[PDB]
């Protein structure tokens, strides 16, 4: 509809596909190379469906931060033919605070969903599901089951993924550059 739901598209229709674990069907962020992003409680094993194809699981890592604190981000790499473009460029190097965000999520359920979720506050320490979290980012939209790994946007950057709510707010662990230099 306007300049932020023009990214978000633009994110969804590249670097994005659909992950199936035993604990459902995620949105999953592909940042470069096999290299790809889903919420740590989807419980990714050795083996993973990616857009209904049975896929490897090359590597995958629960991410915490130096204090040994849940950051809810897990990194995979995916034994797939094909590479994603690469969006490191569009990661923020900070913890920050942003404006006008839109939550973009593809499965099944929510195919092509877009959502103005409006600002998004830096929260911090959050007690996800009884796990103490870090690093999470707040916004005031009442979030519902299907929406766990679905991509945060502004206009230029790629923020966090969805992973959770309390029925009137929703939480994203952020992604950072920091996490995917090689
Ligand atoms: C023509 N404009 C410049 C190229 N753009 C991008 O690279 C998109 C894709 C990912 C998010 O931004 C924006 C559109």
């Amino acid at each position: 509809m306007g300049p932020g739901f023009d990214f978000a598209q633009a994110i969804m229709k590249k670097n994005t596909v659909i992950a199936r674990t035993e604990k459902g069907e995620f949105t999953m962020l592909g940042v470069y190379d096999r290299v790809a992003v889903i919420p740590t409680h989807a419980s990714v094993g050795e083996i993973i469906y990616i857009n209904d194809v049975e896929t490897r699981v090359l590597d995958a890592c629960a991410l915490r931060d130096l204090t040994d604190t849940n950051l809810e981000i897990t990194i995979v790499k995916l034994d797939r033919n094909q590479k994603f473009r690469d969006i490191r460029h569009f990661l923020p190097r900070c913890e920050d605070d942003y404006n006008d965000a839109v939550l973009s999520v593809h499965t099944s359920k929510f195919p092509n969903m877009y959502i103005p979720v409006g600002q998004v506050t830096n929260y911090g320490f959050l007690n996800l599901g009884g796990t103490p979290t870090h690093r999470i980012l707040m916004y005031n939209f009442p979030t519902r089951a299907g929406q766990c790994g679905g991509v945060v946007t502004t206009t230029g950057k790629v923020i966090g993924i969805h992973v959770g709510g309390n029925g009137a707010q929703g939480f994203a662990a952020m992604l950072l550059h920091s996490y995917f230099t090689d």
